């Protein structure tokens, strides 16, 4: 039956990602926000925690952890600073292909390696002229030997100038006419590969820790090894790659719309007008009220997309639901937060501001708001037939 | 750990409801609807199937069901007919003050008899000066001997002109300045008591085959055997009927909404405009989407809080939020339901207008969407100390 | 400079429709939305008084009154009732394509009649299974000699088994690939004419009091000196007269708008509950102000659609605006009207759930809300080259 | 009769503040956000072209423009940068009070010399413990001979480090109890008066070109010669300001909205994804068409209430649902653009997440949203009566 209660291991885990987000990150987001300076040392805390690159199966010094865990720790370190959490976030992006596309060879050298310094890695498909359009890139993918030749620019890389290593998705089917399904190929890329020219830092205007760029791919000569499942099946990954991906990145956003709230009720319940405190005027209560329903619906949303993929089945429909949801919702929430605070909300010395500039993305990586709406549509229909 | 798995008894429950609800409610809604006649023949067969008074004790000759298993069976009743089915849920809300207040004896004698017979029962608090406002209920019960006297008005009473027997609130304590948690007494009056005059029945806009009236007591005499706990414990008794009573109501509106929704795709689906389906307009295709999300977060929503007091915990703060979504995203698919049917839509001929017609309600009865907010609130601060 | 002040002879026009409006249609309306009578009296009346074919030209003894004029008397109208309302618009509707697409002759014939009995009239496009896509109609017009014979279905006509001729679009060009704009022609065809078989009064969920009814057309035969401009100058005629008739439909949904506010307020000033009148919950204050917004923004938008086309320039896009944003806040007056209203509001004895019933054309006919949206996209679009 | 034409002295103020904007403005205004730097240059400038202290009486020198005029001026200064915009704006929020509760003297003096120089003023009510209630203030002045004793602090002051004299609002009457009405008055101060403590420049999310300050009087002397209208006469003054200052700043949230339009529509016209440019997809179609009608229905709320107080009438319920409705829309459009953009929109290299940021505070400055929902509702309830 029903069952909404954690595992021991899992509030143990939930435990440790919230002492870390609370005693290590809170009190330092701040200053990275206006640097811009990379976490490093939060980063290399995470993973020495344990709070990083936990999808890696046990056999490569993993903790293997499933979405549901993911989605716990996420939520926590999100509520903390989802600048810094995105850029623990990355690091999934660029494993999970390899373990589900990935040879055992493939994933000891690049998924141990993860297990054994506090590196980090990234997840290269987008591109200038296409983002929301993956059948649309055209990073070329040429075959020559025992090598392929990859020429391309990729934008928007998180840990871009970070990276070890990154996923890389080219189109190898040269015929324009060739399916989605069979035009692309998917890769393991050094980043000290010569022909990789990383571009400048970019200048976002949330998350501002994050290390985003732009990288351009010069004649990349890629070892045929390099190859995760092989010619083709570069498509079959990346989908399958969101199933998995999609509820944790929904989690953070729930985080994120639960530390706005907490901030407001705060906030609500200390300052006074016309006599009252905050939350004394039925319109505060009610605005408070709306925010906590939100959030509530969020939580179940990811809770039931990641139950289900942990379950073993593609929850394609649940996921797009719960990131979609998550997204709008803590962008509510942010806005709604800087405005209990009033004049003080505006201002760059309380913590909501940021809330409501990191938000943003919410709604646009990792599958845009309207992309989401057609994923459910085609999803909902297709229970029709 | 999660699971939103169903248990092998759970899955013929729902079984049997869905098959009742769609292959007899469905076939004869319309011409009830229109009609206004109380559809005894399907509350006749309701309780021959076992899917009503749900709540009722084994010992007493009941199934003696969760709230979870009452959400499932609701849901799927709801989705025929929210008319036939608030007739079914209002003997529940009869029911649960009796078992969560009443001694062995009392339970034996009023509950045991609608397990014996087809049988119908109410709840009698609200009143023409008193809805939302409780605590601001007038009709009065005096203590005369051995027996109470009640003298008041009841108004919006389901199953009014329809019930056995009564649940009724009434003020015990004069004293004006009396702590409402003190002032009140449960009751458990039969209807053919000398005294009490039925109301004519109420014509509304929607659930118009569900008996709705207003009563009257005049110089009612009950047996003091009838107090439920004791008198002063009325409201206590009241409030913490909501907490197994708000999840089921919840899981009406999401059936009503699952309904819109269905029939709204499958126009969709057949439909053509501008030489191409409904569906393939990326316009509608969105509004699906939509409607498709808010049916899925209010489904887990109800879970949420049904779970909960399955769990022997007060579910307050859940069970609040489910209702307030529920009720809000019910009225909303109603409205997108008849807008995809275009001009047909408006149409008696065609099943979304009564839908719309129907759904109003679940903003209102049981506590409306302000009252909803003023619960939320209250229990999310409480979090806050 | 800017002007939002009324003329004498309108605010004496205006006072005219406000003294009959609610001393004539409102202590009768709700009898009508019950037994569906068509409210004959009530349009004697309106005739008598001048507040009927006000755009008929003086020259045919019309008051050849302007858009912005009607607007003003229809918004007092409706605010009486809809259904009532629709009956009169109807007439407008009808007339206007003889108005800017007909001759002398024409015109004398069929306007000046108006003008002399309280004769009703319709206006025919709207097809089974076309309404939204006009130019999918399959009503065939077929020349022969000096006639045209019509063959083909009409759905949804106002009026249509009241009225004494149908201002009819017909496809007159077989060629399956001719344009739009060269393939209808529009006729004026005498409801007495062989082959004209009216439907059954069709039962919608609202304005009930209105004539709505299905009309087939079997090798009705009609004179060329009834073709309006010419062949293939139908879809030109069609168009042109949204521009003229869309802004007075956009003040009839704020007339709904405005009724639906007053009675909101009425009650909102009486009920008490938790010691304080429904107006002193904060809650329901910022109800009232929000809901007190809208109306005045969608008056506005009708004003500013209407005076663009009384000053001589096509006005589509503004009144595309007004007609979608009217609907939608119409359809949220309404259904806010019945929650102050509370369990009253739901109930037939109040008059604010029919004010919810009727609400909802406003979002379906003469231009979904949908459509609008694709009018405004491609007007606002236009700007932008 | 209505009236939606300019004038031709309008035509032209319009065009020179079209032309500045969108070529002096809009060029720099993005390295003004950067650096938070004061745009004196385009101060000095618009000084020039007379398109700043635009309310000034003519015997001071000034043009004497209506509000009207100034929200037509407003709007496309605004358009250019709301930054550079509230520098202006706060000009006349200093000036207004004077202008409406100054002696011959005073205004001579005070409004003379903005004429002469490019001088700045400010507006000072706001304090660290009261924004929203005004008459919560607690810098007292006291009565001292022939002048006034200052003493309190000032927070959130635009051009607070910049102005050459302030309107301060002081508490005059030591008694709590003393009337709202009666307890103050208000102040004509000179910035370089002994006493005064100017803070540090406030970092805020937006408007960040825009110096904004706290102040701290300490024993400053006011000639008796500076109060305004007399002792008790300061909320007067106050109010009676709002009504010609909140059509002005909803015609500035108009402004940033119809840039975030005009930029999102331009990005539409131009990128493609799945073959098509974005306009083109029904959805973006949708989205645009809606930002189009939100902008058209705030413009016309301004010039509604624009024209009411320039017809000598009090404006405050039209004045209220304005500056309530642009704030709304300026937000939800500035995030809708953002979104069109997709990455690019996040991005500090384009234009839209700037206007993200800077529209937050038309919800929040001069009246928040909620407390424009305050006065709406106790002007509309006044109708009721
Ligand atoms: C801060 C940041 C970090 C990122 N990190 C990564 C990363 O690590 N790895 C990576 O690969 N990418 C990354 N991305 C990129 C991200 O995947 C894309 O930005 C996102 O998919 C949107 O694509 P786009 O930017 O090309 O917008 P576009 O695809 O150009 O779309 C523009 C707008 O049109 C809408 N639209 C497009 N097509 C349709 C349609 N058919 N119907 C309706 N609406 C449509 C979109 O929803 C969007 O609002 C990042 C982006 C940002 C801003
Ligand atoms: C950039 C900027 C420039 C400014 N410029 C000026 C200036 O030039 N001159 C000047 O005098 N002021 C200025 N202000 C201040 C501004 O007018 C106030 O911030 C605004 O009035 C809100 O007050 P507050 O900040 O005290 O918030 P609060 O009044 O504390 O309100 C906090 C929150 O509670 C809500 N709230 C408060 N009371 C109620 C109630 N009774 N019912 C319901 N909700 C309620 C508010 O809506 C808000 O959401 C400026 C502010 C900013 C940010
Ligand atoms: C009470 C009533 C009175 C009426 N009176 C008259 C009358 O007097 N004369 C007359 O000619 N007609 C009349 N009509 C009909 C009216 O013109 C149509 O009902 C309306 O135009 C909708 O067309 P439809 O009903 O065919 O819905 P459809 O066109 O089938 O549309 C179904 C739904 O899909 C949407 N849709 C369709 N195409 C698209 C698209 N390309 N993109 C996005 N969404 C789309 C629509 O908005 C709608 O919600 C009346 C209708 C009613 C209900
Ligand atoms: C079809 C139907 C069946 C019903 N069945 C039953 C039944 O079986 N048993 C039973 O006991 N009752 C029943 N009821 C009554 C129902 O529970 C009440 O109608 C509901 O509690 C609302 O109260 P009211 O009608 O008195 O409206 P009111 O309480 O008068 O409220 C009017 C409006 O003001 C709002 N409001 C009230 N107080 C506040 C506040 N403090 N702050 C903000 N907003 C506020 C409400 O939200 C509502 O919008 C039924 C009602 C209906 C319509």
């Amino acid at each position: 039956g029903f069952s909404f209660e954690l595992t021991e291991q899992q509030k143990e885990f939930q435990a440790t990602a919230r002492k870390f987000a609370r005693e290590e990150i809170i009190p330092v987001a701040a200053e990275y926000d206006r640097t811009g300076e990379y976490p490093v040392p939060l980063l290399k805390r995470a993973w020495e925690l344990g709070l990083m690159n936990t999808h890696i199966p046990e056999s490569f010094g993993g903790l293997g952890l499933g979405i549901i865990d993911s989605c716990l720790i996420t939520e926590e370190l999100a509520y903390g600073c989802t600048g810094v959490q995105t850029a623990i976030e990355a690091n999934t992006l660029g494993q999970v292909p390899l373990i589900i596309g990935g040879n055992y060879q493939q994933q000891k050298k690049y998924l141990g390696r993860m297990t054994e310094e506090p590196l980090m890695c990234a997840y290269c498909v987008t591109e200038p002229g296409a983002g929301s359009d993956v059948a649309g890139i055209k990073t070329k993918a040429e075959k020559k030997g025992d090598e392929y030749i990859i020429n391309g620019q990729k934008m928007w890389i998180t840990n871009g100038g970070k990276a070890n290593w990154y996923f890389l998705l080219a189109r190898s089917d040269p015929d324009p006419k060739a399916p989605a399904s069979k035009a692309f190929t998917g890769f393991i890329v050094e980043a000290d590969t010569p022909g990789v020219q990383i571009g400048r830092k970019e200048i976002n205007m949330g998350q501002r820790c994050s290390d985003t760029r732009g990288i351009v791919f010069e004649d990349v000569r890629v070892p045929k090894e390099n190859v995760l499942t092989g010619e083709g099946a570069g498509f079959k990954i990346a989908m399958g790659t969101f199933d998995k991906t999609r509820p944790p990145v929904a989690a953070g956003a729930v985080g994120l719309a639960q530390r706005a709230l907490d901030e407001a009720t705060k906030y609500a319940l200390e300052r006074k007008t016309f006599g009252k405190l905050l939350a004394e005027h039925q319109g505060i209560s009610f605005l408070l009220a709306d925010m906590a329903m939100k959030v509530e619906l969020a939580r179940l949303s990811y809770q039931r997309a990641a139950w289900e993929i942990d379950s073993g089945r593609r929850n394609t429909y649940y996921a797009s639901i719960a990131k979609a949801y998550a997204a709008d919702i803590a962008n509510q929430l942010a806005t709604d937060a800087v405005q209990v605070f009033g004049g003080n909300g505006f201002n760059t010395e309380y913590p909501v501001e940021k809330l409501m500039r990191d938000a943003k993305i919410y709604q646009i990586y990792e599958g845009t708001a309207q992309i989401q709406r057609i994923i459910i549509a085609r999803e909902h229909i297709g229970r029709y037939k």
